[PDB]
């Protein structure tokens, strides 16, 4: 079995993007191949794209999409790229059109999961904790309820972030968030916090790592009492199976005051080898080429 | 100025599409080409695609995907497909990749509105009325929360594709398998009866503005496939008699699930009517265009006319992607 690796992106994660590519190559169990999509949007073949792997950056590629890709030469690709373009259900579609089996979620998980607005009202309505939010869309003034501090970001891209301290200074946090997609979210920031991660594997029924938290250390597992580490794990399964997502996904909480609040979840988390997600299934008895082969192995059953 | 018309499609839909692209291109006021997916997923391009179109059907195609298409020709994609594979998110997908402005909702709210399941949850969570449902998962063992009669449903189709009316629970497990040979998901919703299908469209980016209210009426036990296409059996009330404050309430909670999914170009949406109470059944973003459809008759009988919805319709796409 031959898998295909595609990283970069154009979104401003195409750093992170390649350095997850790195790891990935340098331990799955398979004969694998990598395509660069470059910063300009044109794809990276063969050996240039191995080059823009070396080089950590690929600004400028060869290759208008869609490329003259061998994509009968491979069994499962591999979409290893974050936020816009890569996490939002686009080259899902354009795969599920290819025929092609692939790693992650599918359209509507990979677009709903990315959406901060449209996935928190899945959540609420499923009953799973989220902190107190708002939609604002770009014109329509805002409608706030609570009270600074805020956190302001653009809903669907995954920059453009503020934390407002002040009612003053939220027309300039829209103004700065509406500048990179048409729809606000307005968050309320819970400060004392602590950031908890959950990592989770299979195909719409999942099974959960060990939970972790960012402290930048990275505390595996978390120091959570056994209460709040199971509520951590139920609360990650039931949203990755309200939401369908298949194969992977990182789930980000929030703890304050002894509540969970689902903050994200990451259908294509970071995937370098001391990345939070394959950590935690390191930490849980999955190591980094077992995990791997997992998750092509269930992109080739849900292909039946 | 040049509109690239995509028609048919590998879901059940396929042949409804074909009409909808007969109908569009009939009084479509831009040059327009016609390219059409085989119900194989192969493409037709150029005479083939024409030929297709007079046969009503598409069995097998030419090129396999991506097909050869020269897209800097054209300025406009209008992806006509209604159902899996074009009304879900998968062909908008693709088009956002190629960097070409096409009509119609984005990827989110294209696949949002193709699940009866999710579109749901967001709609209950923003306060709009639907009827009491449950999901169920392919090989789970379904827990209805309610009794029959039921309304079964694949919770990814179009047309009336694979639901059942269920009156017994022993008629459940049937009506169950049969949604899932369209989808690994169900719905399991709460019959209304007696019940009035009204529906309204909607035209404009995220803010939208709706047509007049229409109605639907049939003397089958409902709007099923045979109702929906089959000339004369459904009859269109336009509009659709109903109070003042009814028109208005319907029109509203169109804009208002509209403006929450971010619909984009169009949408048909769909209520249910019953003892006094209102019920947002679906919306759907791909309607038909067909001579039986109510999507273009609507906004005809709002003072809108037939060339002049499609001129719109292009005209917003091109002003997201150029301008958001
Ligand atoms: N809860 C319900 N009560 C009464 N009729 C229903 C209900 N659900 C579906 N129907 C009937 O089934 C038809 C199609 O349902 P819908 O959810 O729109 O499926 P589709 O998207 O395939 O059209 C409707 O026109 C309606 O007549
Ligand atoms: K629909
Ligand atoms: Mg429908």
């Amino acid at each position: 079995m031959r898998v295909l690796l595609i990283a970069g992106g154009v979104s401003p994660e195409h750093e992170v993007s390649l350095l997850s590519a790195e790891g990935v190559l340098r331990h799955i169990p398979f004969p694998t191949d990598l395509a660069v999509i470059a910063q300009d949007g044109r794809w990276l073949l063969g050996e240039k794209a191995l080059t823009a792997l070396e080089a950590k950056a690929a600004p400028e590629g060869e290759h208008p999409f869609p490329p003259p890709l061998s994509w009968e030469r491979y069994d499962v690709v591999f979409p290893l790229l974050h936020g816009r373009f890569g996490e939002d259900g686009t080259v899902q579609g354009f795969l599920e059109l290819l025929g092609k089996p692939y790693v992650g979620a599918g359209v509507a998980a990979s677009a709903l999961c990315m959406d901060k607005d449209l996935s928190k009202r899945v959540l609420a309505q499923a009953g799973v904790p989220v902190v107190p939010w708002v939609a604002v869309r770009k014109g329509e003034p805002p409608v706030v309820p609570f009270d600074p501090p805020f956190f302001v970001k653009p809903a669907n891209t995954g920059v453009g972030i503020s934390r407002v301290e002040r009612f003053q200074d939220l027309e300039a946090a829209l103004a700065l968030a509406f500048r990179y997609d048409e729809k606000a979210v307005v968050e309320k920031a819970l400060s004392p916090v602590r950031e908890l991660e959950v990592g989770v594997l299979g195909n719409v029924f999942g099974e959960a790592s060990p939970v972790g938290e960012v402290r930048a250390e990275l505390l595996i597992p978390a120091p959570l009492d056994p209460g709040t580490q199971e509520t951590v794990q139920e609360l990650a399964l039931k949203a990755y199976k309200v939401l369908g997502v298949r194969g992977m996904a990182r789930v980000d909480f929030f703890l304050a005051e002894g509540e969970l609040y689902l903050n994200e979840l990451n259908t294509i988390p970071g995937f370098t080898p001391t990345s939070m997600y394959p950590r935690l299934f390191e930490a849980g008895g999955v190591a980094y080429p077992e995990l791997l082969r997992r998750l092509v192995e269930l992109a080739l059953t849900h292909h039946h």
